[PDB]
């Protein structure tokens, strides 16, 4: 449930 | 100005 | 530098 | 699991 946090920030510099 | 946008999830795993 | 941060959360429940 | 999402930007405006 938090991999949409960090992920949310790892889209924007993928 | 997006760091923290970006770095927020860092934080998350560090 | 921020609102981006504050709203961003407002519309996911406005 | 979102509050933390929403409510994340609550704290940032309160």
């Amino acid at each position: 449930c938090y991999l949409r946090r960090f992920f949310k920030a790892k889209k924007l510099i993928e």
